[PDB]
């Protein structure tokens, strides 16, 4: 991996974002992390009620203004905002050449599961309503919003919803009581997840629920009908055997799965594009895989 890679790494080694001692520090210290990598002046963000949701349009320059991903933050279903990823958001408009609709979701610990996916399914059907066709839309999230993408994807099929194009899961987290084995075997080199801080959001996202609630942890979710999936992830994470098993249970279900495993590369690493060659080539492989599925 670039050189680049270390100075991430070391970054993530001192801030320890899901280690923070409350849950307000927690959130703070990503919205202080997301404001190092400052908006460009060509992004233009609108402010719209997403039929009971809060979100924003993240619109670029050579966006396609009928062409929609609907982007679910990670954050352990705990942390992050509308201001943590939009520069995420404003890069896979700027790939895909597209509008971005990011969410505010409703966050655990004050509003458990399943609040995070009525407010996904929510905001897909304002999509539908306010006249976007689902062969031009997509869903994607990273971490907690890349399990909250499957779920979501799985609560629109159920309710006879038309499913959009394809969805895009970055370091997905399905496995909510981590027992894959990368939670053991990659724990000395992923600098930003590890069992116990998954466990914590875990039980404030469950508030009590079972572990294995399919639209919690999709992995235990029935996916057959599902959109064409592109799962990214890197091997240097905890959470590689999340989209391993969730790559395996797709296929197993019929589904067109592409999974990428980035080597070495840590979690959600395309956040921190700016900085890191491969997070820019990940994204622009975003891009090219949405544009793909909408010709």
């Amino acid at each position: 991996a670039s050189e680049a890679l270390t100075m991430i790494v070391n970054l993530l080694r001192s801030q320890r974002p899901l280690q923070e001692p409350t849950v307000e520090q927690m959130r703070a210290g990503l919205e202080a992390m997301a404001q190092m990598s400052p908006l460009p002046a060509d992004v233009e963000l609108t402010t719209v009620d997403a039929g009971g949701v809060p979100g924003a349009w993240v619109r670029v320059p050579e966006s396609d203004p009928d062409r929609v991903v609907l982007y679910l933050h990670g954050g352990g279903y705990v942390i992050g905002s509308i201001r943590t990823h939009r520069d995420l958001a404003q890069r896979i408009a700027r790939a895909a050449r597209c509008r971005v609709l990011l969410i505010d979701y409703r966050l655990a610990p004050e509003h458990p599961h399943p609040a995070a996916v009525e407010d996904s399914t929510r905001a897909y059907r304002w999509l539908l309503e306010t006249g976007s066709d689902p062969k031009r839309m997509a869903i994607a999230g990273d971490s907690a919003g890349g399990g909250l993408t499957v779920a979501t994807l799985v609560a629109l099929r159920d309710a006879g919803v038309p499913l959009p194009a394809a969805a895009v899961c970055l370091s997905p987290w399905v496995d909510l009581e981590g027992i894959g084995e990368s939670m053991t075997t990659k724990a000395a080199v992923d600098p930003m997840v590890q069992r116990e801080p998954l466990l914590r959001m875990a039980s404030m996202y469950l508030a009590g629920q079972d572990p294995r609630t399919p639209l919690a942890a999709p992995l235990y979710a029935d996916l057959r009908g599902l959109p064409p999936l592109l799962i990214q992830v890197g091997t240097a994470e905890t959470l590689l055997d999340d989209s391993v098993r969730l790559a395996e249970r797709a296929r197993a279900a019929g589904v067109q799965v592409t999974l990428e495993p980035w080597e070495d590369m840590i979690h959600v690493w395309q956040a921190f594009a700016a900085m890191l060659p491969e997070g820019q080539q990940a994204i622009e492989r975003i891009g090219e895989f949405l544009r793909q599925h909408w010709q």
